């Protein structure tokens, strides 16, 4: 039959072509001989630091790309306006070495990069995407007030809207606009001497690098942390949110008592800072964004990784659960209430979130619109299934087929 | 060209130098990755009426006695340089060749080492291989598998173990058993397209009443077995009741579970399956060891075209089935899951939670690591389906790829 990826649903019986990934322009880590499919930097897509200008051969046909994506969407390829834009650009690139992006186009492929994140299970909301153009920033101290005016808007009182402000774009032999910071909100990590971690052990770099950098480090378990923001050929500079910007939920049980007695709490924004954001072959090093949490995510991955918080024994020991054996379950259990908890707090709280279920049926229907409106949705399998009760969510007995879209996010190595 | 390997817990790496050996191809290519596919679209076994081209066939053999004799370290030996001869004394002139028990033995243990889907690997030098290439009817592969089943089941105490039929001949029919697993329930479709039993096995069901059987009409109704010899009709046989061994499920706690009347069978014997050693197919090798937990506990009691069970087992537990926040099934799935490994305990039959199976995996691919550079796994089939991410498999990289000797799907019979 079809010549494309026969792609099977296995809770339905259902079958599909993806015709997409003819579309596919980049090539990922796997190879006819082996699955590096699991691996979660493959040195693949990593927009490493390429500064002497690009092939103005190879941003053309990028370009060219593009903007052919731009007109199709609205309807308009072959157009004269397509082909005038088509010859501005090449024209553009010609003089300058590289080009532009009219705001509509930025729009839109903001849209089509979170539309094409294989990684993400909420792409349901795709086109529902506040686009924040910040391309006028020209420095770290404006950088800070576009990012709280994200926080501001983004966060909306505990109503969540997705967003995304865009820094400017990289520029031939000139310093990138960057944000240290894994994520706009994120929580201290201090190195103990015992060799411990107080607080969240991922972010144990970041923490010092903020130090080095002249903040005042506090000792608590969930510090939320000062930005590092870089503006062109400069030293990052720091600064502290505003307390009242970060809205946070503190974690209590429906009915266990004692669980909001742990102290456990969590940040309702979850906004990655640092990945870089690609369209047509322009860079922009700095866009971050943000949506709303699904609830596995901080119930367990956050709290329950055994780098990060990892809270399940404590957890189990206070529900007085046999942590000597495996076969009790005890880790199962504990992991359940604490998502059961995390869900149940942010409910009380009136801040949106998803649970894993809920979520997982959304994307299950978002593959559906995909499939009619592309011929596929690119997917990355590991990440799209929840960290718990896999198999329970109808993603799981869905086989996926994951390759790489552009317009795209994709991770890029440290400023430092 | 080799892969970097890391371990997201304790941010080790490692790196496959083992791939390196693959000499066959996945579904993989650097536009995409299918990695999350179950079969294969075109890594099948095409049929065998012509005999297979001597130039390859040679390959794979001379490579195998070359494995066959490094394992026991008389590598360039006299034997190992006289057996190779032998072989391709043979190839040349019949188009093919023979193992010898011994080789069998090892080619068999080396398929499951190799299993990139399987977890309990950390087992593969405890197999006991049943030679049954001595077998020429439907009835002696009947006699076969039920010694096989006695002495995998040992009584509850059950021993990894498989038996080997007649390698498949050119021209000539394969030797099948057309049942997945030894032992199934069977799955009966009703009138309005629901199904009592397993919906699984509602094909091999209906397949075995259309041969003379006649069918019960419970949920966990033990299938018969459809035997195949070459070029013949399947033949139905019913195994031995006191032959089969099954555990009732009950919980700990909750005094009602048992009223369900949930219960699963003990041996997982897997049977449609082919393995290959030196170019030689085994189209009807059945092999066996013990369950993890999960998957009779999450995948057969609780996948959707399953048993599923999540609704009932809720409601009982008297859990706020109207919406998905309540994590009521992450709730029920987990005391299935419970009820599975107590049930098994207090039956005294052989099981392993996951979280245990998962902990000696990982010491398997350490051990793997140094034995041989590398272990091809299957990440979204080593990981389990319920608490992923609490067990360290999750949490490492995975590299997959085929190595042979191997265990590969084959066509359906019919
Ligand atoms: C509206 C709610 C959204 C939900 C609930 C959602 C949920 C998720 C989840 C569960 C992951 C994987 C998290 C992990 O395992 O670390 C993910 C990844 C991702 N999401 Fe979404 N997402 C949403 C909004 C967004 C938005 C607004 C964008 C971009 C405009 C986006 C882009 C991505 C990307 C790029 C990744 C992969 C990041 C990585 O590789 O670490 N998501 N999302
Ligand atoms: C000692 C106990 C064993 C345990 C606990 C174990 C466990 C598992 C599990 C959980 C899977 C995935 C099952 C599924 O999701 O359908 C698996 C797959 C597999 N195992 Fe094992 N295994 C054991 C013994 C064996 C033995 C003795 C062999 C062969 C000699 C073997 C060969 C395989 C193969 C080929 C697969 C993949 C089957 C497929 O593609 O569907 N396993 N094993
Ligand atoms: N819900 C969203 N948008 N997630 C994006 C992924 C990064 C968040 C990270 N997993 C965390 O738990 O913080
Ligand atoms: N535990 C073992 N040996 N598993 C092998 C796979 C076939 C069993 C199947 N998953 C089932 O649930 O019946
Ligand atoms: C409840 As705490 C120990
Ligand atoms: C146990 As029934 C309700
Ligand atoms: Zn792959």
């Amino acid at each position: 039959g079809p010549k494309f990826p026969r792609v099977k649903n296995w809770e339905l019986g259902s079958i599909t072509y993806d015709t997409l990934c003819a579309q596919s322009q980049q090539d990922g880590p796997c190879t006819p001989r082996r699955c590096l499919g699991s691996l979660v930097l493959p040195r693949k897509l990593q927009t490493r630091p390429s500064p002497g200008p690009p092939p103005a051969e190879q941003l053309l046909s990028q370009a060219r790309d593009f903007i052919n994506q731009y007109y199709s969407s609205i309807k308009r390829s072959g157009s004269q306006a397509h082909e005038e834009r088509l010859q501005e650009v090449e024209a553009e690139v010609a003089s300058t070495g590289t080009y532009h992006l009219r705001e509509s186009e930025l729009v839109f492929g903001a849209k089509q990069a979170w539309r094409n994140a294989p990684r993400c299970v909420g792409r349901i909301q795709w086109g529902k995407l506040q686009v924040f153009d910040a391309r006028d920033c020209s420095s770290a101290q404006e950088m800070f007030t576009y990012i709280c005016n994200h926080i501001k808007y983004a966060t909306n009182r505990g109503n969540l809207r997705s967003a995304i402000t865009v820094f400017p774009q990289r520029a031939p032999g000139r310093g990138d606009f960057r944000i240290w910071n894994s994520q706009l909100v994120r929580y201290a990590g201090y190195r103990q001497q015992d060799g411990s971690v107080r607080g969240d052990p991922a972010n144990v770099e970041i923490t010092e690098l903020c130090i080095q950098h002249g903040w005042t480090p506090g000792n608590g378990r969930f510090d939320v942390l000062p930005l590092l923001l870089q503006a062109p050929d400069e030293a990052p500079e720091l600064f502290v949110l505003p307390p009242e910007l970060v809205l946070e939920v503190p974690l209590e049980h429906p009915t266990l008592e004692w669980f909001a007695a742990l102290g456990l709490r969590w940040y309702a924004l979850p906004a990655v800072s640092n990945m870089l954001l690609e369209i047509g072959g322009l860079e922009f090093s700095a866009a971050p964004f943000s949506g709303w949490y699904m609830s596995t995510e901080i119930g367990t991955r956050n709290l329950c990784d055994p780098h990060r918080y990892n809270i399940l024994e404590d957890v189990a020991v206070c529900m007085d659960l046999d942590t000597r054996t495996t076969s009790s379950l005890w880790k199962d259990k504990a992991a359940v209430e604490i998502n059961l908890a995390v869900l149940h707090s942010f409910q009380l709280a009136k801040v949106t979130i998803v649970d894993h279920h809920a979520a997982t049926v959304s994307f299950m229907k978002h593959l559906d619109n995909e499939q009619k409106a592309r011929g596929g949705c690119p997917a990355d399998w590991a990440w799209i299934v929840p960290p718990i009760s896999g198999s329970l969510t109808p993603v799981f007995h869905q086989e996926m087929v994951n390759y790489i879209l552009s317009p795209a996010f994709r991770y890029q190595p440290d400023p430092w």
